[PDB]
Order: structure tokens, then sequence, then C-alpha cells
């Protein structure tokens, strides 16, 4: 699945600070997936979705996604670990620092992105 024109906001899992354990940063995903191998829960930088178009919730847990920045074209690919209530993205800082590259995220508060569920891969 796919949607543009979606807000992004962040929110400090700090998942590498963390190990990349998932129940350490309260992520919903945790229940299931938090005994997942290290090298799969470290593969991408970690998200929250709650978006307009696909799974949300326990179906979407584990799930990747292509995101761009719409205004500056920069991309990034991230897990969904977490749910959330914003009717969008909630990424990790690192996630939002990495796509913000003309700054106006940060000062706004979020970005406006597009997403496009993709294969994770192993």
């Amino acid at each position: 699945q796919s949607a543009s024109n979606v807000r992004a906001t962040y929110h400090f899992y700090n998942a590498q600070q963390n190990g990349w354990d998932l129940r350490k940063v309260s992520a919903y995903c945790a229940t299931w997936d938090a005994d997942k191998p290290y090298s799969w829960r470290s593969k991408y930088g970690w998200t929250a979705f709650c978006g307009p178009v696909g799974p949300h919730g326990r179906a979407a847990c584990g799930k990747c996604l292509r995101v761009t920045n719409t205004k500056t074209r920069a991309e990034t690919t991230v897990r969904i670990v977490d749910q959330c209530s914003n009717g969008g993205l909630d990424l990790d800082w690192s996630v939002f620092k990495k796509l913000d590259t003309d700054g106006s995220g940060y000062l706004r508060g979020h970005l406006i992105v597009n997403y496009q569920f993709v294969n994770c891969g192993n």
C-alpha cells in the first residue's frame, strides 16, 4: 500500500541506544516481535504507523516502509514497530533527522511524506 501527503512526527525511541530492544522502548509490536533476532530488529530505523492506507496495529507489526520527504525528496526505509494515534507516522528522531534535509521538519514539528510498503528483505 501507499499514500501521500502524510504527517510524520518524531518520537525519541532512541532505538540504537536501547540496543534495538522493542521492550525497552515500549513499542506496541514488542508483544510479538521483541524476540526476533538482533539482525532483524536493527536492520532499519524504527517508526510507529497509523497511516490512511494499509494495515496498522498488530497486522502491520514488522512490516517495512519506504518513506520520502515530499518537499526535499530525501528517502529512507523504516520498520514498523509501534502504532500511533496521529494519522501518519511517528518516526524515531534519528530517522526524522535523516529525512529532514532542509530543516523545516524540526522547526514545524512534522514532515509531510509519502510512503510505500516494501519487502523487508533478510
